[PDB]
């Protein structure tokens, strides 16, 4: 038949979390031998057979080895806690190895979570071998090959190692890190090198933290505190590291860039309540400054997960040839309670309005074109619309709550981005989120409800939503892996978190239905936002008396 | 060939009238000549060439004469004021000749309008032909005499037109009626029969007009006026025509039915200030009784156009097989300020809501089923949903205004329909009309926005819309012929009227987009109507403030 081919298509090439496939799976089995169309199919096949029969397992194992090779994302699904079997786990690891380093890095965070699911005895044995294949051996081998990987891997392990089930995973992660440092210490010249560099980073942060704690103890309003901060950095050999000069250190935030000194005067502290510094650094090359922020008191693991998410979505959209000019900025955590964040030069939307009446005035000031469209250079408008679309959709998919003018920022080229992703998957302090988050001023920024640009924005949202809908599996698989993740919003209900993103993605609906649905959310949110729209609705209510 | 075809196929199918692509028109020519396969192409083809000079015009007629024959609708487009040329009008009329009588019956209003479009010389020649001293007017006459129902309608449309460039058009209309009547008198027996029938009808109408004038005269309250009315009916010789019995006349509002007499005891009178009367008539056969309304206040030319449009749309939908179970009651205007309306048994919603707290109760009273989706039988519920769907869509395209709960009535059966059309094409006494018209109570009748019936209802509107979009052209041509019509609402911005319906049609949108647009309109209308949805909006507005 031909109908048969299509019912199968819905099943192998639609949803990954679905345990849905039920008996149809048995039907899948028959075609399975004749045609394993694709990799997507392999992931689906694996789900149905395993537990019941040893002989059935033998046939499946042979089937998997023969099978057309799976794509990496599916590999993540395999590393998931759902699949117990060692051979499938090994196969999943083989898939990862084949993948290029940069892609391997993007996932890395999940791979560390994945570590929890890999059997403990592999890890105890490996330890046994080092003191008086399996994935953890794989992560260490790969981590050693590449310095940047070594660096993130080290930072992720260390975040886990500091102070019920916490005990089992902590001992195990601790085991992993000790092994990693010991492999580097022995390794050769390049590995020894990696080890020294980390030693340096660790030392630098500790002193940086010490200085920060002194600043907090010292009393004053922010400015008095900041002046004090400037003074400490300039103070030579109060600290183990001298902040005005040091030996070059690959930035922990970015491993690629060494730093030299810090400039005491260029350091500010932020308006936000928990006060984080901007710092500047010089860099090893040509003296170029870098800045990052550094944050005194918060666990950023949540922020890093969301940013990875935004980075990933952006990568996917870009291959599709959609650039929404999203800015994913680097975060890392250090310890829980400190990290860095990349600094983007921007003005907070609230600052822009306070300081320039409206967004347009501010853009116009930076990029005047007499000729169009708002007396603002066309490209800036374009980037602003695109950033807006990218963010509504991503904020919506990732269920990001708690946005405000302090929260959004702008750039001088136009882009908008978000910040401070403390509320995730629809947690909001408030009782009633709008489903889509657009400030009145942002809508006005587009020249109101009826403008060419507003239409461009909605068109753009639908397209972006549709593309993400298509590339579901990867995000769902990364979330599947973040169940026991120690990200607070996920921690409230582990299970519901994966389900929530799936619900937002709206995979059930047909494409025409999904666009209509999205349109509906945008519309309620925008009507609520505009006052003219609200008075007009009152008028319609009134019309029936 | 390959890529040039798609743009061809788009232009023939997609726009109803286009200024655009004048260079495109000249581009089509080269490949127009050759394809010449399908008729809808022909319509677009004629448009370009005539502004273009004369020697190509004669070539185009050979092209025209040969081209695959048009469907009737495209021809109403050619009778347009837009195309002046005489040979095409022959072609258009030959096209009309082909139409079965029922189709001509539908387009009649528009055809009488098409008379306003020249040539006067055609009328005067025919006048000179029957007086002391095929082609359009002749066609209409010859056609009218062929069939009696056709003749009736033709008479009443002519009749109303005759009762600084308007006077000359009036005068022309007058000649056409007198000719039509003289043809009937000189007629073989059947014509004479039709003629005698028309006379009977008028004599009758005028006696009833007098009677109404006498009932209107009294200062006494409405209840006192009904009583007076009944008495005027019960006494014969009061009028040249006696109302308690007369020789069977074919009902003027519906030609087929014959009426013996009005029944006086059953006569009732309506609430509106200008005070309409409801009359029961006796049919000639089997003592069937037919109810009608006769209205003394205003010309129903507006109301009748709308009902034509509704009937038209219904037919299209049902031809795509969408019984949205509309109820297009018949309307005829006798003259400006008197009319007849098919009465259909109905309870106004406002009435239904006082009589019953809710619409569900009402429906439940008339068709219970314990297993029913609600207390109600499933068929009633489905029909109600459909009727709503049809009516929102139609109201939206038509920019019908003034809807209130007295304006829309409900049948025991469940069909919902709107009755009154004072305000049209977005004219509304009120300043900000909802784009879609739903009573809050109508939505509740669907079981609310989460309820599935509501979802089905919405699905129904979208498809109704999609289909109607497809037969865009027939409506457009009709309205283009109604430009000089004398409906008050067209008259204020007569040129702009057609454009207003065209905006409602959103022809520019692709189908997915169209639906989206309509969805937006539904949404606003419903949210305004529901107090819970406004509350939600209210909390949302609260979010950004602080
Ligand atoms: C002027 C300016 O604020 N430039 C910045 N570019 C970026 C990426 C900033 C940033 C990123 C993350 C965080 Cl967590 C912060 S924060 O100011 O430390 N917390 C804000 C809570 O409302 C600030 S701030
Ligand atoms: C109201 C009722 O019970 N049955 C009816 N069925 C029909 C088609 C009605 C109708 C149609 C057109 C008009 Cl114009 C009217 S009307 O009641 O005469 N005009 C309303 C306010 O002045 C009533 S009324």
């Amino acid at each position: 038949a031909s109908i048969r081919d299509q019912l199968h298509t819905i099943v192998y090439r639609y949803p990954p979390t679905y345990v849905l496939s039920s008996e149809e799976q048995d039907l899948v089995w028959k075609f399975r031998f004749y045609l394993s169309s694709h990799k997507k199919a392999l992931t689906k096949f694996l789900k149905c057979i395993n537990w019941k029969l040893e002989d059935e397992v033998t046939q499946a194992l042979w089937m998997l080895a023969n099978w057309a090779p799976m794509d990496v994302e599916d590999a993540l699904e395999l590393l998931s806690p759902t699949f117990t079997h060692p051979q499938v786990r090994k196969y999943a690891v083989s898939r990862l190895a084949q993948a290029p380093d940069e892609d391997l890095l993007l996932y890395l965070l999940q791979l560390v979570q994945a570590l929890k699911y890999e059997d403990p005895r592999h890890i105890v044995h490996l330890h046994g071998c080092i003191f008086p294949a399996n994935l953890c051996t794989f992560l260490i081998q790969r981590a050693c090959t590449n310095a940047t990987l070594a660096n993130y891997f080290y930072w992720y392990l260390s975040i886990e190692v500091e102070e019920k089930q916490d005990e089992r995973a902590h001992d195990m992660y601790a085991m992993v890190l000790k092994m990693f440092l010991k492999v580097l210490e022995n390794g050769n010249f390049n590995l020894r090198g990696i080890f020294y560099n980390l030693r340096k980073q660790r030392r630098f942060i500790d002193e940086l933290v010490k200085l920060v704690k002194l600043v907090a103890k010292e009393p004053g309003n922010r400015n008095k505190k900041t002046e004090k901060f400037q003074k400490l950095l300039a103070e030579q050999d109060m600290f183990k590291v001298n902040f005005t000069n040091f030996e070059p250190i690959p930035f922990p935030l970015d491993p690629e860039i060494y730093i030299t000194k810090i400039v005491p005067m260029r350091t500010s502290l932020f308006k936000s309540a928990l006060m984080p510094a901007k710092l500047t650094f010089v860099t090893s090359i040509a003296h170029h400054e870098y800045a990052a922020i550094f944050k005194h008191g918060d666990d950023l693991r949540q922020d890093q997960l969301i940013l990875q998410m935004i980075t990933l979505m952006d990568k996917l959209l870009r291959r599709e040839n959609l650039d929404l000019k999203l800015t994913p900025y680097k975060v890392l955590a250090t310890s829980s309670k400190h990290g860095f964040l990349q600094y983007v030069d921007s003005c907070t939307v609230a600052e822009v309005l306070a300081r320039e009446g409206n967004i347009h005035n501010f853009f116009r000031k930076h990029h005047p074109c007499d000729n169009g469209p708002y007396g603002i250079s066309a490209e800036v408008m374009d980037t602003y619309i695109k950033s807006c679309a990218g963010y509504c959709v991503i904020t919506y998919l990732l269920g990001v709550g708690d946005r405000h003018l302090d929260n959004l920022l702008l750039t001088t080229n136009g882009k908008l981005f978000h910040i401070d992703f403390g509320y995730i998957l629809g947690r909001d302090p408030k009782p009633m989120p709008p489903p889509m988050k657009l400030s009145k001023e942002m809508v006005e920024a587009m020249g109101g409800i009826s403008s060419e640009h507003h239409h461009e924005f909605r068109k753009q949202c639908y397209t972006a939503y549709l593309h993400l809908r298509r590339h579901a599996n990867v995000m769902l698989n990364l979330f599947s892996l973040m169940v026991d993740a120690t990200v607070p919003d996920i921690a409230l209900e582990p299970d519901k978190a994966v389900k929530k993103v799936e619900e937002n993605l709206q995979l059930g609906l047909t494409d025409e239905e999904a666009v209509q649905h999205l349109q509906s959310l945008l519309d309620v949110s925008i009507t609520a936002v505009m006052p003219a729209l609200v008075e007009q609705i009152h008028r319609f209510t009134q019309y029936w008396r």
